[PDB]
């Protein structure tokens, strides 16, 4: 939809925090176990330029660990998930050292996140997140406080 | 917190739609039966200047009807609910004919709504809602589409 020009994927490696989330549909986020309520722990680019995500997900009554690889495409900012469905991960913007904005898109519904490196509310990153979101048909948004950011599944 | 100057309460009577909702805590809105997921049907000012609300609420697996009176205070924009808890309704802004912004506050947690007269997405009213919200510690926001606005409990 809107993407990071000149993305250097190797430089997104490491720790991240899902500071804020937004989605096209309320049901994607408005339950503790909602489909898009997915918490990023780490991004692990592969030497071949795929992007592995370490995630948490509340499911069947607890906070489960998940590990998913999004495969590279010819566009550096766009990755594809191997599944029954054809979903994409799009990297909208990042400065590598503080924030990264991305969206998960199907083939439609959209969930986006504002990721930050540290458990702090970064108003500048959130401002960039909101600017990105005005071009998208979002209907739910939420953000987490520093206490929650240090808990499993942001409880 | 922030209020409508010169509110004429009699002029808020009639049909309204909860176009958007925001709250201080994610748990107040992030479930179909969450405490602040309350849908406004009608406002009925009394001759004595109290404000009755006709509402819907998803509870015990369906969309229940609710009727609550908020009693006047010496401030025209602030009403008080008779309960074990001391909660207030604050009217932030309205033009009577298109939109009304209000907040429910306890003694703390806050839920606010953008009400509109018709089942339409009013970007100007939502812009006013967002401006009001930047002065408040909100962590979840959602908005409804015209199809949902015509359904019981916005399903
Ligand atoms: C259940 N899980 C194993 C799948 C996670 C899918 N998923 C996802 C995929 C690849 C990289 C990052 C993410 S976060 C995310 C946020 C919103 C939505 Cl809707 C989906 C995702
Ligand atoms: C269960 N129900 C009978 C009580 C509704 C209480 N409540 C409320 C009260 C008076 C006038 C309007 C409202 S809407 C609302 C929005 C958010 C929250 Cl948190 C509370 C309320
Ligand atoms: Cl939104
Ligand atoms: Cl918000």
């Amino acid at each position: 939809t809107q993407t990071m020009k000149g993305l250097d994927i190797q430089k997104v490696a490491g720790t991240w925090y899902s500071l804020a989330m937004a989605a096209s549909d309320i049901s994607l986020l408005d339950a503790q176990s909602a489909p898009a309520r997915v918490y990023v722990e780490e991004l692990k680019p592969t030497p071949e330029g795929d992007l592995e995500f370490l995630l948490q997900k509340w499911e069947n009554g607890e906070c489960a660990q998940k590990k998913i690889i999004a495969e590279k495409t010819k566009i550096p900012a766009v990755f594809k998930i191997d599944a029954l469905n054809e979903n994409k991960v799009l990297v909208l913007d990042t400065d590598y050292k503080k924030y990264l904005l991305f969206c998960f898109e199907n083939s439609q519904s959209l969930a986006c996140q504002c990721l930050v490196r540290t458990p702090e509310v970064d108003d500048e990153a959130l401002e960039k997140f909101d600017k990105a979101l005005k071009a998208l048909p979002m209907h739910i948004r939420l953000s987490f406080n520093p206490t929650q950011l240090e808990e499993q599944c942001h409880i």
